DNA sequence: GTTAGGGTTAGGG
DNA sequence: CCCTAACCCTAAC
Protein backbone atom coordinates (compact mmCIF):
# COMPACT_ATOMS: atom_id res chain seq x y z
CA UNK A 1 0.00 0.00 0.00
CA UNK A 2 2.19 2.82 -1.38
CA UNK A 3 2.64 5.71 1.09
CA UNK A 4 0.31 8.63 0.32
CA UNK A 5 2.10 11.79 -0.92
CA UNK A 6 0.16 14.93 0.10
CA UNK A 7 -1.69 16.66 -2.78
CA UNK A 8 -2.79 20.32 -3.11
CA UNK A 9 -6.23 19.29 -1.89
CA UNK A 10 -4.72 18.56 1.54
CA UNK A 11 -1.82 21.10 1.33
CA UNK A 12 -3.86 23.98 -0.17
CA UNK A 13 -6.65 23.26 2.37
CA UNK A 14 -4.00 23.19 5.15
CA UNK A 15 -2.53 26.54 3.98
CA UNK A 16 -6.06 28.00 4.12
CA UNK A 17 -6.46 26.47 7.63
CA UNK A 18 -3.20 28.11 8.79
CA UNK A 19 -4.32 31.55 7.51
CA UNK A 20 -7.99 31.37 8.66
CA UNK A 21 -7.46 29.69 12.09
CA UNK A 22 -3.73 30.18 12.88
CA UNK A 23 -0.69 27.92 12.27
CA UNK A 24 -0.29 26.03 15.59
CA UNK A 25 -4.05 25.25 15.80
CA UNK A 26 -4.21 21.89 13.98
CA UNK A 27 -7.20 20.89 16.17
CA UNK A 28 -9.25 23.85 14.90
CA UNK A 29 -8.06 23.18 11.32
CA UNK A 30 -9.13 19.48 11.58
CA UNK A 31 -12.54 20.49 13.02
CA UNK A 32 -13.23 23.19 10.39
CA UNK A 33 -11.79 21.38 7.32
CA UNK A 34 -11.60 17.63 6.52
CA UNK A 35 -8.67 15.60 5.13
CA UNK A 36 -8.21 11.94 4.04
CA UNK A 37 -7.08 10.54 7.44
CA UNK A 38 -4.78 13.05 9.18
CA UNK A 39 -3.96 13.99 12.80
CA UNK A 40 -2.39 16.95 14.64
CA UNK A 41 0.96 15.11 14.30
CA UNK A 42 0.55 14.76 10.50
CA UNK A 43 -0.56 18.37 9.88
CA UNK A 44 2.14 19.88 12.08
CA UNK A 45 5.02 17.70 10.77
CA UNK A 46 3.85 18.46 7.19
CA UNK A 47 3.89 22.21 7.86
CA UNK A 48 7.20 21.75 9.77
CA UNK A 49 9.04 20.25 6.77
CA UNK A 50 7.38 22.82 4.50
CA UNK A 51 8.42 25.93 6.51
CA UNK A 52 11.86 24.45 7.36
CA UNK A 53 12.84 24.68 3.66
CA UNK A 54 10.33 27.18 2.14
CA UNK A 55 9.61 29.49 5.16
CA UNK A 56 5.83 30.20 5.03
CA UNK A 57 3.39 31.06 7.86
C1' DG B 1 -5.74 14.89 22.91
C1' DT B 2 -2.90 17.94 21.11
C1' DT B 3 1.25 20.39 20.44
C1' DA B 4 6.21 20.70 19.30
C1' DG B 5 10.84 18.79 17.74
C1' DG B 6 13.57 14.45 17.21
C1' DG B 7 14.16 10.78 14.41
C1' DT B 8 13.16 6.44 11.21
C1' DT B 9 10.80 4.68 7.20
C1' DA B 10 9.22 5.49 2.57
C1' DG B 11 10.13 7.45 -1.82
C1' DG B 12 12.74 9.05 -5.47
C1' DG B 13 17.06 10.45 -7.28
C1' DC C 1 24.40 8.15 0.05
C1' DC C 2 21.46 12.91 -0.21
C1' DC C 3 17.24 15.41 -0.59
C1' DT C 4 12.24 15.97 0.33
C1' DA C 5 8.72 14.19 2.70
C1' DA C 6 5.09 10.79 5.47
C1' DC C 7 5.33 8.28 9.31
C1' DC C 8 6.63 7.31 13.97
C1' DC C 9 8.77 8.25 18.65
C1' DT C 10 10.15 10.95 22.63
C1' DA C 11 9.14 14.70 25.38
C1' DA C 12 6.37 18.32 27.12
C1' DC C 13 1.82 20.91 27.34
Amino acid sequence: RKRQAWLWEEDKNLRSGVRKYGEGNWSKILLHYKFNNRTSVMLKDRWRTMKKLKLIS
